[PDB]
């Protein structure tokens, strides 16, 4: 209760995912579907193609006519239903995607033909030599070849990207049920903090955590609310938390959670807000004082992350705990982060705690594993790259105390790549 | 000119990057910086910390006093400049981040002390035993330890993520010069096309390419304009292109670029728009009829991608050619896509052309390389995942005609992971 027990990193992570709710559903326009999870199955109400369609530029023929010289009776062009029937000894010009006319049963691509006659002005083809024996149905997509009416084309639980949006467009299902996205409120606490826009005053520094955290959350596509800087005292913290609860599904605070003139926050969460603190310390480096609470009001579960004030600790813990919770809330069935294998670019000393650090992942020519280079430790160009990984290093053992350059380690992906 | 020469995939890609311009600059608020590239160096105008700051909860001491019993004359708390001077035999309580008072030269963490006396109500500490010999300056961050006034903290060319936004906040540089993002207009052409919202009519299908392409571009954070469906005829195409040129930096069309009742588009680009077509066919699968043009109007270079109408071809070529061009336009110095190594989940037949296909990348327990599974080829859960990779398979040779399950191949990353 104070000091809260040290919670293992594995227990803390499982606890967050177990206790975090899945948000309810809403209907959206399909164009707004990026990153959403479907909460319904989606069915085709038409065939694709809905008419027999040519695969090629060429001619719709009767296969039974075989090769030979044919009169061209017209053309079938994309977008128009032909009105003519192809009779023996005749063909119709077709383009890719055009409907196959009545009377024809195959398409012969233009490369397997030679033109015999055209109009005097050259605009219309009149007679063509078909050089091959068409196979029945060749170069035609029959009705429903790609999608059948009544086919389920997307399952509930699908996490949508551009191709899924395109598939919704294809089948004309322009309104879909999806899980809501979490609204995430972020505040900072500490009497030393000024806004980024402020000149410094004695004893003060600028608040960076709000900005870093909001940007991290925005990067993942979730709506955010900036609740500003809150004074480190019980009344102001309670008011800010109540605003967060009212306005958002998730409240993130940073600061006020180490031991000292600080645990107003853990105290306010418990005694004033009546929230359930599930852990208040985690055996990790950085991130020791990380706190996770839930609050149930009238059948709704709010989640509260009280992150360390240290700016590095705040951003590491946001990636380890907050992002997976948000993924679960927005309906992603397996909300775990992507963890990949990479080679260390430098030796690193291990701690009794599992340790985490921002890094850059780079592939080197034809080498199969990427290299991971911890940020902050210098070339010019590499010192400029934005972090796309979080090194996840194991606790030291009486055996292994140090990992060396080249050795394969776990890296959580936190940026593109 | 028609048929345009087959351009190699390598030549086509280099051509796009060589001919694509870098957009000009603008000043933005730092909160809007995600994914932007800085067009200025950024300097600190203050020190961090700007005062000597305690690293620990404990006491500010005189090291020369050594261990022993000390009167506590007050407390230094985060955010307030202390007014008292610590004299021999005295200490001041400090919290993490608090300023070190005059007269003290070290901090002793609370764990290396024992309290002797406190006020009758327990609220104020009065006397403490210092159990250790402090080293001079111990557990103090001196002025400028982390950032010095006048230090360049971010270089021009930096592609910003959340930590860079936080660093801007730290140093109070809330307005920054960055490259503009490209505005990308997308249209579809073809007489067979209906809008997603439409019921089918004879001879028609719904347009999916606009949706897929717009979503792909939006995923990368660039503003878009939907120019709708354009009839496959010279006048309407010219008008739509002119609108695109007026409204956007990049125009993407799909359809009207194969050979037949189609190359109104390549013809309109050349004769009516007076654009320079750099290639009109690419030796690739899919994507043969992919066309890239530039148009210089009054010192401004517009870029035009005329992508194939086939919906699969359109999305593959968007990822190979369009996204890297957009990355260059928004100022990214090395706009190449991230290509990783992965193991094939299935045998695949090679083509005389290099071939590309959407896939899913998955890591398997402790195996170092991810597995790549081509989409569309079926488990239930895997058939549901959204594509995060594009398989990049080599042309066949008289030697190698087939690649087998397990073999290591190139995959372009196109989704998170």
């Amino acid at each position: 209760m104070s000091p809260f027990p040290l919670t293992s990193m594995d227990k803390a992570f499982i606890t967050v995912l177990e206790m975090t709710p899945v948000l309810g559903t809403e209907i959206i326009n399909y164009r707004d579907g990026m990153g959403r999870v479907l909460a319904q199955d989606v069915y085709a109400k038409d065939n694709l193609p809905p008419f027999p369609a040519s695969v090629k530029d060429g001619y719709a023929v009767r296969a039974a006519d075989g090769p030979g010289d044919r009169f061209i009776i017209g053309e079938s062009q994309a977008g128009e239903q032909p009105t003519q029937t192809v009779m023996p000894g005749q063909v119709m010009r077709v383009t890719t995607g055009a409907p196959i006319p009545c009377g024809a049963d195959a398409v012969v691509q233009v490369e397997d033909t030679e033109l015999i006659r055209e109009s005097d002005d050259g605009t219309e083809e009149l007679e063509v030599r078909i050089l091959v024996q068409a196979r029945p149905g060749q170069d035609i997509r029959p009705i429903g070849h790609d999608i059948k009416r009544g086919e389920c084309v997307l399952a509930k639980g699908t996490h949508m990207g551009p191709s899924e949006i395109g598939l919704l467009a294809t089948v004309g299902v322009t309104e879909v049920e999806v899980n809501k996205f979490p609204v995430v409120a972020v505040m900072s606490t500490g009497n030393e903090l000024l806004n980024p826009e402020d000149d410094l005053l004695p004893g003060k520094i600028r608040d960076s955590n709000r900005s870093t955290l909001l940007a991290t959350i925005q990067e993942h596509g979730y709506p955010t609310i900036n609740l500003g800087i809150v004074g480190d005292n019980p009344d102001d913290l309670l008011n800010a938390l109540n605003e967060g609860i009212s306005r958002a599904d998730v409240i993130i605070t940073s600061g006020g959670v180490s031991m000292g003139e600080k645990d107003y926050l853990k105290q306010v969460l418990d005694i004033d807000l009546h929230a359930q603190i599930h852990f208040g310390r985690v055996f990790m480096k950085p991130g020791l004082p990380t706190t996770f609470a839930t609050l149930d009001i009238d059948g709704v579960r709010k989640i509260i992350f009280a992150l360390p004030g240290n700016p590095v600790s705040a951003v590491v813990t946001c990636n380890l705990f907050v992002v997976p919770a948000l993924r679960k809330m927005q309906g992603i069935l397996d909300p775990r982060p992507t963890i990949i294998k990479a080679r260390l670019s430098c030796d690193v000393k291990l701690d009794p705690r599992p340790e985490y650090h921002r890094c850059i992942l780079t592939w080197h020519h034809q080498e199969p594993l990427p290299w991971a280079q911890s940020t902050g430790n210098q070339s010019r160009l590499m010192s400029m790259r934005s972090a796309n990984g979080l090194l996840m290093l194991p606790p030291k053992t009486e055996q292994y105390v140090e990992l060396h350059k080249g050795e394969v380690v776990d890296v959580m992906v936190i940026g593109r790549l």
